[PDB]
This record gives structure tokens, C-alpha cells and sequence, in this order.
């Protein structure tokens, strides 16, 4: 199942586990990955992927932003 797929990796996300990803947490995660990324970029993805500004991606709201942008 693709959208079983898709929460394995929102889980992945999450190291809080808490059911939100958070800059500080997709921080170390894309920490982990091996990849670099700015603090501006992390915001920015974080910022564009964040609609309610609550500062935090759900799920719901990562399944909007992974299955589309
Ligand atoms: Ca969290
Ligand atoms: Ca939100």
C-alpha cells in the first residue's frame, strides 16, 4: 500500500513521534540522511509546508504537501 508507504515515512519524519514534524526534528533527520541543508532552506520547505503557520507539519497536512509540493 503507497499511502502505508507514505505514513512509514511521516513516521520516519517524526522523531518526537508525537504525529507533527518539526524544523528542529526534519533538522536531524535530514541531518541523518547524510545531507546538508541550511537553516533558510529548512525553513523555507518547512515555511512552504506550512499552511496553518502553526509552525508544525501534521499528517494530514504532509500528506497534502508530499503528494502534491
Ligand atoms: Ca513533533
Ligand atoms: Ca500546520
Amino acid at each position: 500500500d503507497s499511502e502505508e508507504e507514505l505514513k512509514e515515512a511521516f513516521r520516519v519524519f517524526d522523531k518526537d513521534q508525537n504525529g507533527f514534524i518539526s524544523a528542529a526534528e526534519l533538522r536531524h533527520v535530514m541531518t541523518n540522511l547524510g545531507e546538508k541543508l541550511t537553516d533558510e532552506e529548512v525553513d523555507e520547505m518547512i515555511r512552504e509546508a506550512d499552511v496553518d503557520g502553526d509552525g508544525q507539519i501534521n499528517y494530514e497536512e504532509f500528506v497534502k504537501v508530499m503528494m502534491a509540493k
